[PDB]
């Protein structure tokens, strides 16, 4: 069957912390008084949760509120520890308590506010040095998460928060979050379609920290290139035909080749052959201006399709691209 595969950074972390760490359904919750809370407006509702402005009225200050949909009691507590185990972090969103809604009788997550720029606004007015520093901020979250033991496993634009007045970046919705075991096999249905790893799309189950920086890699095509998304799949199995055109089909092959991969047959009447294009192929006139050598050869050692092969966070940090970026 499949070969295994361990991350190349981070192995051990969990199994040198203590059970409890790691443990989240062993993880007793200290709960908050939910009237320090007062509801403002509802600011969203996803598939998990509804998501609520908030004032701790105990201090004037500004909260955000997910109360969580009664459903999955194991992945709420998953959240939890993993916001606990990681709060203070550089640029990981601070879980500031955690109360039990008196309307939904479930948990409610509260999260310090974060006076985030409209994404479209981000993504269309970003300079060539913005998306550097951003990018290296991004970076700070990544590794340290990665460093933590923990992957992210949902890294994408909407789930990254950026105060553009502040120049303040924060990593949000861990509800995906993991904790890395060598030797786990994990469920391939994480992250959203257009920042799936290739990992996830062939069914390889025993991956680790580096599906987030292929995620973060997607992201940085999109932001350089001006094309969002960079791989605009029509569904999942699209989603890698959109990857093969630009990667390859041989190295993909080469891929499932090393790590024994059984390809589902569906994708032999539509990947087709492709060899890799190079990048300078998705140069234009209007993105001209936030490309460099530099920028290329970073996102070229994220989007690999063997995920032991990129870049880890710590080492996309030493990158030429980030040179230019103040420290
Ligand atoms: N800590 C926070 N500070 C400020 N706004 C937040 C915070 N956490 C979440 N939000 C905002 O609350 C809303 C949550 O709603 P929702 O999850 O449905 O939106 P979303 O960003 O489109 O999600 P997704 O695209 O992942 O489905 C979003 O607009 C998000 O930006
Ligand atoms: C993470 C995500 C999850 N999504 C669903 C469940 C549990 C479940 N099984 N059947 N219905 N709900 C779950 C657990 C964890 Br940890
Ligand atoms: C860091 C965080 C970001 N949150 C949203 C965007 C916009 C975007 N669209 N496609 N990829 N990114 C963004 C850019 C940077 Br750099």
């Amino acid at each position: 069957g499949p070969v295994p595969s361990r991350a190349r950074v981070y192995t051990d972390v969990n199994t040198h912390r203590p059970s409890e760490y790691w443990d989240y359904e062993s993880h007793v919750v200290e709960w908050g008084n939910q009237d320090d809370y007062q509801l403002v407006r509802k600011l969203g509702r996803g598939k998990y949760s509804e998501v609520f402005e908030a004032i701790n009225i105990t201090n004037n200050e500004k909260v955000v509120v997910k109360i969580l949909k009664p459903v999955a009691a194991a992945k709420i507590k998953r959240e939890i520890k993993i916001l606990e185990n990681l709060r203070g972090g550089p640029n990981i969103i601070t879980l500031a308590d955690i109360v039990k809604d008196p309307v939904s009788r479930t948990p409610a997550l509260v999260f310090e506010h974060v006076n985030n720029t409209d994404f479209k606004q981000l993504y269309q007015t970003l300079t060539d040095y913005d998306i550097r520093f951003y990018m290296y901020e991004i970076l700070k979250a990544l590794d340290y998460c990665h460093s933590m033991g923990i992957m992210h496993r949902d890294v994408k634009p909407h789930n990254v928060m950026i105060d553009h007045e502040h120049r303040k970046l924060r990593l949000i919705d861990w509800g995906l979050a993991e904790f890395y075991h060598p030797g786990q096999e994990y469920n391939v249905r994480v992250a959203s379609r257009y920042f799936k790893g290739p990992e996830l799309l062939v069914d390889y189950q025993m991956y680790d920290y580096s599906l987030d920086m292929w995620s973060l890699g997607c992201m940085l095509a999109s932001m350089i290139f001006r094309k969002e998304p960079f791989f605009h799949g029509h569904d999942n199995y699209d989603q890698l035909v959109r990857i093969a055109k630009v990667l390859g089909t041989e190295d993909l092959y080469d891929y499932i080749d090393k790590y024994n991969i059984e390809l589902d047959p569906r994708f032999n009447d539509i990947l087709g052959r492709h060899s890799r294009k190079r990048w300078e192929r998705f140069v234009h006139s209007e993105n001209q201006h936030l490309v460099s050598p530099e920028a290329l050869d970073f996102l070229d050692k994220l989007l690999r399709y063997d995920h032991q092969s990129r870049l880890t966070a710590r080492e996309a940090m030493e990158h030429p691209y980030f040179y230019t970026v103040v420290k």
